[PDB]
């Protein structure tokens, strides 16, 4: 009923504040490639991608982004979103980006803003909240407040990373002892290797 962007965010906001976890088949692009497996986010600022075509994982703790890689018996980290203070999606999203409708306050196709199921925010980094090495994200909401699609702009100027969710659910269950989402001690920083 003539619902603001900022007024629909508060609302996904608060949807986000009382979920335990998410599960979700999640697609994205990475230096050219496409990546596909399953999500496992353990609210607020916890996650594990687990790897269909390959035996990659990737783990982030709110601060770094780790990636194991079997074969190679090691792991590289390098940090989630350098630039901001953490805290998980929501968060971030919440207190270092305004929102604005991407196009217009209506239901829209997720590719055109012709007519389709979705609502589409787009978030601009605050840049007195300090640069980051994503300067907007635009998320594509379906009706239950649920994230279909994610596109991440680095501010390098690179690749857009396009993260495609479906098959989402909430609540399946993520035992606290089960993952360790920290970078291991025997990781090895790097600065940027994947955005
Ligand atoms: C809820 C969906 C988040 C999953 C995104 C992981 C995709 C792998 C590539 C990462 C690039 C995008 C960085 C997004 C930063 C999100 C902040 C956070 O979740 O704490």
């Amino acid at each position: 009923m003539q619902i603001s962007a900022n007024q629909y965010f508060e609302g996904i906001y608060a949807k986000y504040q009382n979920i335990e976890d998410m599960q979700a088949t999640i697609n994205f692009t990475l230096k050219g490639l496409k990546q596909t497996g399953v999500l496992l986010y353990k609210f607020p600022d916890k996650f594990i991608i687990n790897l269909d075509s390959n035996n990659q994982v990737f783990v982030s703790d709110g601060e770094f982004l780790t990636v194991y890689v079997p074969s190679l018996g090691t792991s590289f980290n390098q940090q989630l979103l350098k630039g901001s203070s953490g805290g998980g999606l929501m968060k971030v999203l919440n207190s270092e980006y305004s929102v604005s409708y991407t196009n217009s306050p209506n239901l829209e196709d997720l590719d055109s803003s012709e007519p389709g199921k979705y609502i589409k925010l787009t978030f601009s980094r605050k840049l007195y909240k300090g640069a980051a090495t994503i300067n907007s994200f635009i998320i594509a909401f379906a009706p239950d407040g649920i994230i279909r699609r994610i596109t991440a702009f680095p501010t390098s100027g690179g690749r857009e990373i396009v993260i495609d969710l479906t098959a989402v659910k909430f609540n399946v269950g993520i035992l606290d002892s089960k993952f360790k989402y920290d970078p291991p001690k025997s990781s090895n920083k790097v600065d940027n290797f994947l955005y």
